[PDB]
Parts: structure tokens; C-alpha cells; sequence
């Protein structure tokens, strides 16, 4: 474990953003009005 500090930094916490639609289980304070898709 490094507490994300990276993450959080240079990829911006985009880990929110992908579980705002991957996941999308409560939305009182956070993204949940999107849902995965896909091409093949």
C-alpha cells in the first residue's frame, strides 16, 4: 500500500468516476447517474 498518492494525483482519482457508473451503489454526496457499455 503507498495511501493512493498517485493515483489520487497523476490518474486525478479517476478510480471515482469509474466506480460513478461500474458500481454506482449510493449517490448523497458522489457520481451515480451512469451505467458501463461496450462494441463487441
Amino acid at each position: 500500500v503507498v495511501f493512493y498518492v498517485a493515483l489520487t494525483a497523476v490518474l486525478v482519482a479517476v478510480a471515482l468516476y469509474a466506480y460513478g457508473l461500474a458500481f454506482r451503489l449510493l449517490g448523497a454526496s458522489g457520481p451515480n447517474k451512469k451505467e458501463s457499455r461496450g462494441r463487441g
